């Protein structure tokens, strides 16, 4: 039998499950409960991404409870279920975080291996550079020194231009004060307007199927499973004095047969921040409370199991404006696609290898703001973000569908360092039932504050010169005065969202310490046998969407694991 189990082939799981295999002498079985991702244009095409999830045979089709935050609103929460896992159906967008984010991580576990410095080395272990699908010139859009050259994962450049784009770099120059060009987020300066960065190699999604799985499938030592969803974690006996947790039961889908197989050595959990906190709840490692009121005994309780859930909360919002350069009609007049699906099948080049935006700001509150008053900064440090915005060359909003007319671009804010912490649990003991995902969006003055602040600073970006003839109006009227700070709240409780950044649900403490789930190797608390490598050991929301970080995590954590064995 197998060296190894990983419980998940998502963004972390393919990296633990490839590296480990280098080694021919370790075996390693993946379980994943998706479907293949071979034969998913929408999962190839980069284009074509948005609209893979949230209703689908790809998505895990979770929901969040109803938010109170945002008037009552239960808000789709789509993860990635397939080979992939949500690095199958993510934006591809690609940044590792500040240096104060993984200075942060090192401080809080008192283990100097996470920090800025010492996880480089990753980024040249995880990345490669390639050509933009346009092979236009990137001179000045990013510092190739910051970047990996040799990595498993391509990325590159946005690959077929935009309208906005020479406007967004006007800007920065004519609003040099608010919104300065930023050369490359790889400095761990994340501050300023950049070029987005995207896991795009030869006009097409490079994820971690395609970047870990894939070039390791010759390997004997390697067996991945797809339709295999593990719905236990087993106390297979007592190694070191503690619970041993080396075995896992799986099954094809709700009342079908469970299959046993054991791990000699870990087994690794990659299920992601929704899907290892609710295994281990359903494992007996939990809330006592929590786990007995749905029906479970509890093997060990920690009440950190699903708790100091993070994300970034989204807002969307749509502007009119006089273009015929937007990418709308590709998703409305089936002629257009068409010529655009033939010249990507063709020759990976055109409309359908571009991202969902090709610039983003990260900005921060005046260090003067009033909210400083009542709030210590909950930014990761002085060179971190309070939020971040994103222009999108079309539509875009998770809730409501594109209008039938109309040419549009798109202003999408981020809250990137909440005061909200939130919670994932069990409604039920059954593995296939769906779980409670309560994020507690804007549940502080803080988080509410900062994203009025938000609005207001994308109106006067778009009230420059570079916008004069181009912007016509907000889609919603409650975005058409600056002043009115009760339209604006109400434009936000109603329309935001999330922007699918989850951590911190297992997240990683000092050895022995207070709360936490894992320690700083990243094994599990009170347990023997078991390792998490995902999105959820993350103690904090980065400066980044998750999968640069989360990357990170996976590469580490293989290193941890080999320094085991
Ligand atoms: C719509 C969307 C867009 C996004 N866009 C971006 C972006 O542009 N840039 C960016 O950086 N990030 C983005 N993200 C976030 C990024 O995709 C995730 O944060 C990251 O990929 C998660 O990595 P992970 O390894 O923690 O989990 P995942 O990649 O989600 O992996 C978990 C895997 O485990 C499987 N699994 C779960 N439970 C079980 C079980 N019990 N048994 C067996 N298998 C199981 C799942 O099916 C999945 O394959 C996006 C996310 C979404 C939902
Ligand atoms: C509006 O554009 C984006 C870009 C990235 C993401 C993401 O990281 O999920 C979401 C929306």
């Amino acid at each position: 039998d197998f060296d190894y189990v990983v419980v998940g082939a998502g963004n972390a799981g393919n990296v633990v499950a490839a590296r480990l295999t280098e080694d021919p002498d370790v075996s390693v079985l993946v379980l994943e409960a998706g479907v293949s991702d071979e034969n998913v244009l929408g999962a190839e095409a980069p284009l074509l991404a948005p609209g893979l999830v949230p209703n689908s045979i790809f998505d895990w089709n979770y929901t969040t409870t109803a938010q109170a935050g945002y008037n009552g609103r239960s808000i789709a929460y789509p993860r990635g279920r397939m080979l992939g896992g949500s690095s199958s159906v993510h934006y591809m967008v690609m940044m590792r975080g500040s240096t104060e984010d993984f200075d942060r991580y090192a401080a809080v576990t008192g283990d100097e291996g996470w920090n800025w410095d010492n996880i480089q080395q990753f980024v040249r272990k995880n990345e490669m550079v390639v050509p933009p699908a346009d092979n236009h010139n990137t001179s000045g859009e990013f510092i190739p020194a910051v970047h990996g050259t040799n990595g498993s994962v391509s990325i590159s450049l946005p690959g077929f231009p935009t309208p906005l784009d020479d406007r967004v770099l006007a800007t920065t120059q004519e609003q040099s004060e608010e919104f300065f060009f930023n050369p490359d987020m790889g400095t761990g300066h994340p501050l300023g307007i950049s070029w987005s960065i995207a896991s795009v190699g030869n006009g097409q999604r490079s994820s971690s199927s395609t970047a870990y799985l894939r070039p390791a499938q010759s390997r004997p030592n390697l067996s991945v499973l797809i339709n295999a969803q593990v719905t236990k974690l087993v106390n297979s006996g007592t190694t070191n004095g503690l619970p041993a947790f080396r075995c896992v039961e799986y099954a094809e889908q709700e009342g079908a047969p469970t299959t046993t197989v054991c791990a000699k050595k870990e087994v690794v959990l990659s299920a992601g921040s929704v899907g290892t906190p609710i295994l281990l709840q359903l494992s007996g490692i939990g809330d006592e409370n929590d786990l007995s009121s749905v029906g479970i005994d509890t093997i060990v309780n920690n009440p950190s199991v699903g708790r100091n859930l993070s994300d970034h909360l989204l807002l969307p919002a749509a502007f009119f404006v006089n273009s015929n350069q937007t990418f709308d009609n590709i998703f409305r007049d089936s002629s257009e696609f068409n010529v655009d699906l033939d010249q990507w099948t063709n020759t990976r080049t055109g409309p359908l290898t571009a991202l969902i935006a090709n610039h983003l700001a990260w900005l921060r509150l005046p260090s003067n703001s009033s909210i400083f008053q009542t709030f210590p900064d909950p930014a990761a440090g002085p060179n971190s973000a309070h939020w971040e915005t994103i222009f999108s060359n079309q539509w875009f909003h998770p809730a409501i569908p594109r209008p039938d007319t109309g040419s549009f671009m798109s202003v999408t804010n981020a809250l990137i360092s909440p005061v909200a912490r939130g919670d994932i649990k069990l409604a039920t003991s059954n593995p296939f039932d769906k779980p409670l995902i309560n994020p507690q969006y804007l549940s502080t003055e803080f988080d509410i504050f900062t994203m009025i602040q938000a609005v207001k600073s994308n109106l006067r970006f778009l009230s420059g010169q570079a916008w004069a003839d181009f912007v016509i109006r907000p889609f919603d009227p409650r975005l058409r005065d600056p002043t009115d700070d009760a339209a604006i709240e109400s434009y936000i409780r109603d329309n935001a969202n999330t922007i699918f950044h989850p951590v911190g649900t297992a997240s990683m403490s000092p050895r022995g310490a207070s709360w936490g789930v894992v320690d700083p190797d990243l094994k599990v608390k009170g347990v023997d046998g078991l390792r998490i490598v995902d999105g959820s050991i993350l103690p904090f929301a980065p400066n980044a969407h998750t999968q640069g970080p989360i990357y990170l995590v996976g590469e580490r954590g293989a290193d941890l694991i080999k320094a085991d064995q």
